[PDB]
């Protein structure tokens, strides 16, 4: 048994289409922005190319420079957000 | 009521939900089908996202190009057919 | 002579669907019509994947439009995993 | 001058999606060297339509973490972490 209690900033993004190399994490301001793109290559159908920018509003209390965000192998997508605090060891 | 099993049954089919319809286009190239859809940056439940995508299809042999027809439910999937 | 170029359309309009099972064998997946809906059920017992183990359920019904008789109602499924139904 | 190397020093955490769920809609719990995540959720995407979705997850726990650590937090967004 474990209490379910609310949390702090945090998404999950399906990006499977895209390697590491096609996708960009950036705090810009008091947005998290996520950019993700692709050229052109062939697949099961014929031809795809793909693109796609999200803009996440990061809400007030959290510190923009303690954003942190990992893939996964199935192409997921985590962007974390804490909340700031007094800096320590 | 009484539950019925649903029948198993150049074709593609697309799910576009997320783009007006007036955001796609849909031509023939030559021998290729293309498939072009982009909206900017609007609003939804997440936060702010714009899209693209194009997509080409090889059309099988014995096609005509002039046979092509597309059509979206309102479902938002998009389907492109040619006669043989 | 100037050589013709392709000039794009905005497509045209019945009901049609889609959906990812892909983590459902086809065995798995049942889809039915009950009166004026399609039924999509898909159920797999606990099996081990990347994290570890899970189980899973999905159940969806799509209201059929007026006018469109259940008799007409087929689907298809990909390769890829995905469900089309149509009607 | 040589390259030297630098050490990456750092546990339990796992993430999951968990979008429109009620935490009504979720279960955690430590069932001996595993944790258990059990949830459903209903909802009519559109007014005549319907949508259940239903997920039982077991993970294999770091051998000798104390229950009394595993947590569990479930985000504005919707995204449920458990840690230990």
């Amino acid at each position: 048994q474990v209490p379910t209690d609310p949390g702090h900033f945090s998404v999950l993004l399906d990006v499977k289409h895209f390697s590491p190399e096609e996708i960009a994490v950036k705090v810009v301001g008091e947005h998290v922005e996520v950019h993700a793109r692709h050229e052109e290559r062939p697949d099961e159908h014929g031809f795809v190319a793909r693109e796609f920018h999200r803009r996440y509003r990061l809400p007030p209390g959290v510190d923009p420079a303690a954003v942190t965000s990992a893939l996964s192998p199935e192409g997921v997508l985590s962007i974390q957000a804490a909340p700031a605090s007094a800096q320590a060891p």
